[PDB]
């Protein structure tokens, strides 16, 4: 009751205000309510907006060995052979699938003119870390290893996501620069969720709507699952960050994620790793999925549009 309502919603813009009226609940029974509906109201979203985008769609699977594939959306919006970016949904490791950040999709391959290839990863806390991550290494491997079939330029590989997903997206830039993965010319990283170890504006945030420092304590747990965090299941606690791909990282102000995405950014920048960096006033953690058509969100979409396509056709 009370404690679903949210703080600090005067600082948000009134028309956002209108649409983030929750605090999310993100303990294991909760989240099992959420796929639910969420789910539900994505399938039925998702149709409308591939009508509207004119950006090629197909769902395929990439299948591992042991005989389960990691399902996958392929979005086209530009001729073979197409630079390429390997995306994972948000959802904070517990949440979502193909339909999830559909929108997100759309935007970017239409506006940076590429291929986005979205990862439908395994979910915390049945799957927790190492899963996730090692279906996004799946994919990307997939990606190249049969780039010229699917029409993809694999000398053009971006990855890129959204909160926990961009989590994931900046393990697959880190196996990129570390040389055991395939190069990646960028990565894009959307309100990512980035270190274990609070934050002033964690706590700060510790209860404002859709997402907020109380679920992001319970999303850690659920993730790690027991498991001591390291620079491997924990991208903030990286102490190199040099050689990591170009980057353009974004967040809302009124984030529990804020500070450590300034505190990344910082290091990134301080490692020569060059970086755009945006934080979007009066916006929460979800900003552009509660209201895509909002200035606001639009800016978003239209930034990433550039930093992509400015990376992808130099």
């Amino acid at each position: 009751s009370m404690v679903t309502q949210p703080e600090a919603v005067d600082r948000l813009d009134p028309l956002l205000r209108a649409v983030a009226t929750a605090r999310i609940d993100f303990t294991a029974e909760s989240i099992l309510t959420i796929r639910e509906s969420m789910n539900q109201r994505r399938r039925e979203a998702a149709a409308t907006e591939t009508a509207a985008a004119g950006v090629a769609v197909a769902d395929d699977v990439v299948t591992g060995e042991a005989g389960r594939p990691v399902p996958v959306r392929i979005y086209r919006a530009a001729p073979t052979p197409a630079p390429v970016v390997v995306y994972c949904h948000a959802g904070g490791f517990a949440l979502g699938n193909l339909d999830t950040d559909h929108r997100q999709c759309l935007e970017l391959a239409r506006r940076a003119r590429c291929a986005v290839v979205s990862v439908d990863y395994r979910l915390a806390p049945e799957h927790p870390y190492p899963a996730a991550l090692h279906d996004a290494i799946e994919v990307l491997t997939w990606v190249v290893g049969n780039a010229t079939r699917l029409g993809f330029d694999a000398r053009r590989l971006a990855v890129a996501g959204s909160s926990a997903g961009a989590t994931l997206a900046a393990g697959l830039a880190h196996g990129a620069a570390d040389g055991s993965l395939p190069p990646v010319i960028f990565q894009l990283l959307h309100q990512p969720v980035l270190d274990d170890r609070p934050t002033a504006s964690r706590s700060e945030f510790r209860a404002t709507p859709a997402f907020d420092g109380e679920a992001a304590s319970l999303m850690w747990r659920h993730y790690l699952a027991g498991q001591t965090p390291s620079p491997e299941s924990v991208p903030g606690r990286r102490g190199q960050l040099a050689g990591l791909p170009a980057t353009l990282i974004t967040c809302g102000e009124i984030d529990p994620f804020r500070d450590e995405v300034l505190d990344y950014a910082q290091r990134l920048l301080g490692a020569g790793v060059s970086t755009e960096l945006h934080i979007f006033p009066r916006a929460c953690h979800g900003f552009d999925s509660l209201l895509p058509e909002w200035t606001t969100s639009q800016r978003l979409f239209a930034m990433q549009g550039h930093a992509l396509a400015d990376a992808f056709y130099p």
